[PDB]
């Protein structure tokens, strides 16, 4: 719809996210990444059954099967903001979910 994911957590809490692609798109690498005033600015991208590290405490993982895992653990302040979960295949690249986290005042 309209909106991304909308999520609240403190410092220090963890969050899981669970992004889809299509079963057309197994083979494709699929993108985390951070909306910035220039665009969706890649952090890491996925692997089939690979926990792919972006900075220190956020994962990615292509489970197969359309779907893809995200994890960030532990978060700091600095994380707020908003994120994608890109597609990036042969038939061009598509945002597949958009994430915005608010980390929650002391």
């Amino acid at each position: 719809g309209s909106l991304p994911e909308v999520l609240q957590a403190p410092v220090g809490s963890s969050i899981l996210v669970q992004c889809h692609y299509r079963l057309q798109d197994v083979k494709a690498q699929k993108v985390w990444c951070r909306f910035l005033p220039e665009g969706c600015q890649p952090l890491v991208s996925s692997a089939v059954d690979r926990r792919a590290p972006a900075g220190r405490r956020t994962f990615l993982t292509d489970l197969g099967g359309g779907l893809l895992q995200v994890e960030m653990v532990t978060l700091q302040e600095e994380d707020a903001g908003e994120y994608g979960c890109m597609v990036d295949g042969a038939r061009g690249p598509q945002i597949l979910h958009r994430v915005s986290l608010n980390i929650l005042p002391p």
